[PDB]
């Protein structure tokens, strides 16, 4: 997360970590005691799920490993299209005051709605820096029209752009697949945006959740 400042501690039950071992790879949410939804830009063989901490590399955080996962049918690895992914747990979270559920959406937040993004992510661009606890940032969403003033053919129809006008405020790498909540629901999933990170007026770039629930409902049926 460029720009940003610690999260409200306890706020955000439902982030998780995947790591590479005990190395940060992406964030993601916790859906319910057996899946993560995160980026399918994420994927990797296994996974170490670190839950219950904002403090990521906490030495009582609770870690679950995760061998299975599942990436939207329509993800392409060229456009990023379709940029989400559900991974099994291979165990049950257990819940607690520090590990819940998301609120998942019902609706689709309008443009101007006021979100934030959470993250582990670098706090800085192109040179990096990692941040032990994890980081906030309140961005407002931007319209399709808007948006693709900006990014033109690179953005295609359930991908969300969020940001602040003038202002560095924004994701970055090691934050993909966590959590841009608005009112309530998680309405994105980090994606994408430019490099170096944090350029003024370069809208982060969301998968738009409001666009893909039957299909998170459907997965998780069909997998368990
Ligand atoms: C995987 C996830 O952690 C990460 C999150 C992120 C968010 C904002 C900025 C950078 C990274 N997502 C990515 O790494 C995604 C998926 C792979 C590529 N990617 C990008 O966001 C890259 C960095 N974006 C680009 O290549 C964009 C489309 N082009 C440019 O940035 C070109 C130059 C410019 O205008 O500055």
């Amino acid at each position: 997360i460029i720009d940003g400042a610690p999260c409200a501690r306890g706020s955000h039950p439902w982030q998780v970590a995947l790591l590479s071992g005990n190395q940060l790879h992406c964030g993601g949410v916790l859906v319910n005691e057996r899946w993560v939804l995160t980026a399918a830009h994420c994927k990797m063989n296994e996974y170490t799920v670190h839950l219950g901490s904002d403090t990521l590399g906490d030495r009582r955080a609770q870690r679950i490993k995760a061998s299975k996962s599942f990436r939207h049918p329509g993800y392409s690895t060229q456009t990023h299209v379709n940029d989400l992914m559900l991974v099994k747990l291979n165990s049950q979270a257990r819940l607690s005051s520090m590990v819940k559920k998301v609120r998942l959406p019902s609706r689709c937040e309008p443009p101007g709605t006021t979100c934030t993004v959470s993250g582990w992510g670098t706090t800085t661009s192109p040179d990096v820096t990692f941040p032990s606890d994890l980081m906030c940032v309140d961005v407002k969403l931007i319209s399709p029209q808007d948006c693709t003033k900006v990014y033109k053919d690179l953005l295609e129809n359930s991908m969300l752009c969020a940001g602040i006008p003038d202002s560095k405020k924004n994701a970055c790498n090691g934050d993909s697949g966590g959590p841009l909540v608005c009112r309530g629901t998680l309405q994105g999933l980090v994606s994408w945006g430019t490099f170096p990170c944090g350029q003024p007026n370069d809208p982060g770039v969301y998968t738009q959740v409001c666009k893909f629930t039957k299909w998170i409902n459907d997965t998780m049926k069909k997998h368990r």
